[PDB]
């Protein structure tokens, strides 16, 4: 019993994010599929689109952290049957260019501004039209639709980055910033078997880290901790200051991964980077395969993300709370 | 002016390959695309389907070595416009599973028996329906539709294998069997800058190799050639005998690549393979991206494949010729 | 107080392994180093040298699973000072050829028949002359000299192979044979975060596996377990039968690692290996760096090997016990 | 007939580089080896040590671009016999730490300030004491001692960087600065089969490039050349300006390699680097194995470096010439 009208929050550069009860319910052209949204997360990114003026285009339902159930499938759709529970791979790669075909759909030039809920329609509605089903990840049975939604960015982003760094059980990494996403980072790192050293200014952030399995936690790296000794450094703050710490403490041939949004530019010392073959790798969100891995890990209990439910219509208020960083535990919404 | 009826050679397990003047001309559902076939090759593979009983299913136009021009595109098709010249990526990966999304669409479990002209409809017709456009490679302007067609298997297969082996300019490889596809192998190997040593029983095969740029050519590997000294061995014959030569002459941590069809099983010496960390890697055809690379190489003139044209309807005779190995220079057909 | 005479067990092809109280105590030429043996293990390998006729040369103290303390260092030795506790990297790579310089000293052509206690002098003496100190791994303080000794083969071999397979937390591996070394394999695999499925005929072997953290344990792989679904297969039995199981159950582009000694030759099905890009990688023992990682893991308690001590002179009896497989829990000996 | 006194140019922070006729001729402690210097190059690096104040320590013969012949070998030296012609691997890695054992001896923490002729004694003498023979590369018979010496930095550095970038025949790279070392870079890149686009301000540099095999050469990159289209960018100038060009023109997931010395710091745009997964890899000189590859390539004639001979004693003047960049064609010296 699929309706033909539905409610949802659209975003318009003129009117901001406004609720609407007159939203269509597209039927699946063949190859496409209709997803009944079960849980959709909210993170800081969403706020940059609304307040901070991040241009992703105009007139789209929002929310990229999407989990839902297959409601209707166009003909020709054979990998998904109605009922199948799935998660949305944010970047919504095009699935046909050299980057997607090459295992990096997260950087697809063609899909720019066609990301779920950041160009294309998101999950802040009730029934989402999935133009390209390749960008879906089957949700393991033992995983709630809320937990999955939480993982689409909060866990996927860090997993992608740590995988990029090729962290192993012999790894000795440094994490700067255990608050933002950086919480799940710790669990993900540990799941790889690494020795994780966390660095944070805030006392809660540090306590959390301890409880989460961090091997060492510091306000400031001690003098006993020797320079150029970490195999990989993940800067979640990413400010000239923090990056400098990374380049100081990363070992030869190591990896510095600026995965924060704290400065528009960062500088590195050419002589040091060169002489010690330091590698600075940029990573962004995750691939469709990554999300597959992320759910296998959440399902396996190696990562447990922290989320609290809410009737979708309650969104507006949670956004004002988060706008003033009045909440810092992922919030998923049930439409 | 796209007709609605067309001619082509269908394959039926009951009647073999038979010409038909009553073939439909499917119009592109959105997302699909119609390809006017310009050149379609024929290779031994095709013969195993017809005589040797290789099961790929029933009732499909055949020929997987396909080159043609975009004639009509469904709506939603934005990466290809009418006119665009393209080549068919044989395996026709599904473009939505863990293997396709992960850069190995050539092993897509979902596309089994849906390969162009080996499960799904091939290029032995006039107008092919391309269900998934991801499996197309833009043909460089300076490349004839015949040369492209030649490359879809003859060159693509070896290129994929050699890339898999990570051959470099410092490589020292051994090639066994310069007749079958093995001809293009030599050029491809040289294009990577490797030192190629060819081994063949037939004298023509050897002469060809010389002319093609082989660094050394032998009937039998000389005693002066030291054991365990080749970085990679490509057995194009793949017979217990030839494989034994590879394992004898490949160096520690080297690669033995059984890329022939000469025996259903091959055995290796466990003690030697383990003690010298020998790697046996299986490869098959190529990926969509590989074909992209293959055309950049053919266009760049680093690989010139050998092909002779023919009106498509002339197919039946060429198949009887090849059936008794009466021809050994790729034959493309123009429909 | 370094003596100049010492006891130890030498191996002669004529007299077998015989105790000797007249053994020299070589003083360190510069660059060399003298190691006071603290614990030396015994494994099946040793038996093939003595009974089964494995040729490694003649007249050497035996035992390759070596742990000890630095007793005297030649001049020029700056990385090790007297006192430093170390473990012996079996292969004793040459440290100067393309393989050692290239991170694979375990396959050094130059060091053939110069392996500790399998060509060169081992640890079944009291004071071993370490010709090349590069082949030593500092033993973490919290690790007993017995545990270290245990790890030089028992753990090192499997860790090297698993790392070679690039097992990750998203991995889904299959292990065939949880008795021989295969016990530590399980822990090592788990330390990487993989999902381990074990397969063994013996009931104890299976029970052990369960207790050790195996995710699934079977006598025979169930029919519910789908073919071509494991990322990597480690055959510790390595018999045509077991290898066949691997090739049946390994997924496309997967890894089959014949790490057992059950047959001198094994055969694979060419068509399957090729069509599904299956990779057969041979591995052998471990590198110097591997042992570094192995001790960081043992020290970190991610792997706890099972060993029982014994006065070195008690060796002869333990060898007869093991000769009739009357003992199956690694035995280290203190000289 | 090995003397016991010899001439050479020592460097002292107080007196600069001064000739000396009273230099010892160390006899090889076992494991060591004595090299009769045949050719020793001179490059800008050497000038930073003498004028620009680069601290590498005190009192050492200089010149790191060393080629010579084995004159005496200590006992225990089995890989080299007297007579063997060899080249010096600059970094002189320690051959015993995690970095050297792991294939990156060029970043050895232990060998800091113990580099040939930049901490330890160089080739500006007649007979050099090679403490660690692992850091030697056999010189191919068809390669002059002068050409080898030229290659130890001039060719080795770029080869190491290009290999690090994994340039292939399908690569499309950008080179900024074809004067400094950047000349050999072009040949090296072409030896891998890449499509090389060079960018230089000076007109000679550009003309050279053309003659050297560059595919395209520009004063300023044209507007027809599309942004984010190069697989790898090598900045040999490395100035905020040039780096910016790299980040603008490198494609998604591409490589920017700041291999020049034009600025002490460089900044990158975080948003772009992250959103397009751009990788900035630092490289430095080369490994011992790299030099092995470099000589195989020079011997194979794929790279022909440009050098002019000179009696060693003529050094002082060539240094004043180069000091005012009055010469720009590598100069090797025969002692
Ligand atoms: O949604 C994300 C990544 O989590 C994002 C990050 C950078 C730019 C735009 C959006
Ligand atoms: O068409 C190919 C590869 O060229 C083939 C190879 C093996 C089995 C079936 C088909
Ligand atoms: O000691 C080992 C590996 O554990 C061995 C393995 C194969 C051949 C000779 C010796
Ligand atoms: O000699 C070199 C590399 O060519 C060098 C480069 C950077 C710092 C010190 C020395
Ligand atoms: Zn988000
Ligand atoms: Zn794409
Ligand atoms: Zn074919
Ligand atoms: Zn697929
Ligand atoms: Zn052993
Ligand atoms: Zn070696
Ligand atoms: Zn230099
Ligand atoms: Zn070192």
């Amino acid at each position: 019993s699929i309706p033909s009208s539905q409610y949802g929050f659209v975003f318009n550069k003129q009117s901001g994010l406004k609720l609407r009860n007159d939203l269509p319910v597209h039927k699946p052209k063949a190859g496409q599929l209709l997803l009944k949204v079960d849980a959709v997360g909210l993170c800081h990114s969403d706020l940059a689109v609304i307040y901070e003026g991040l241009d992703c285009g105009d007139n789209y339902v929002m929310g990229h952290e999407i989990a839902g159930t297959v409601a209707a499938v166009g003909d020709d759709v054979i990998n998904y049957k109605v009922g199948d529970r799935v998660a949305c791979v944010g970047p919504n790669g095009c699935g046909g260019c050299k980057y997607c075909r090459g295992a990096i759909d997260n950087v697809c030039k063609n899909a720019f501004g066609d990301w779920f809920g950041l160009g294309y329609d998101g999950g802040y509605q009730q029934y989402l039209l999935v133009t390209r089903p390749r960008n879906l990840s089957r949700i393991p049975d033992n995983v709630s639709a809320d937990v999955a939604a939480a993982s689409t960015d909060a866990v996927l982003t860090p997993y992608h980055a740590i995988k990029m760094a090729q962290v192993s059980p012999t790894s000795n990494i440094l994490l700067i910033g255990a608050g933002g996403l950086g919480g799940n980072a710790i669990q993900v790192a540990k799941a790889f078997g690494a020795k994780v050293t966390v660095l944070d200014k805030k006392k809660e952030a540090r306590d959390q880290a301890k409880k989460l399995g961090a091997d060492a936690v510091y306000e400031t790296l001690p003098e006993s901790i020797s320079p150029g000794s970490f195999s990989a450094c993940f800067d979640f703050v990413s400010v000239q200051a923090t990056f400098d710490v990374c380049q100081k403490y990363v070992e030869p041939k190591g990896v510095i991964m600026p995965v924060g949004l704290g400065a528009p530019n960062l500088s590195f010392n050419l002589g040091d980077l060169a002489l010690r073959e330091i590698r600075i790798l940029g990573s962004f969100w995750g691939t469709t395969n990554d999300l597959d891995d992320v759910l296998k890990l959440v399902s396996e209990g190696k990562v447990k993300p922290v989320v609290r439910s809410a009737k979708l219509k309650e969104l507006p208020e949670y956004i004002e709370k988060l706008r003033n960083n009045a909440y810092e535990g992922r919030v998923v919404f049930n439409p």
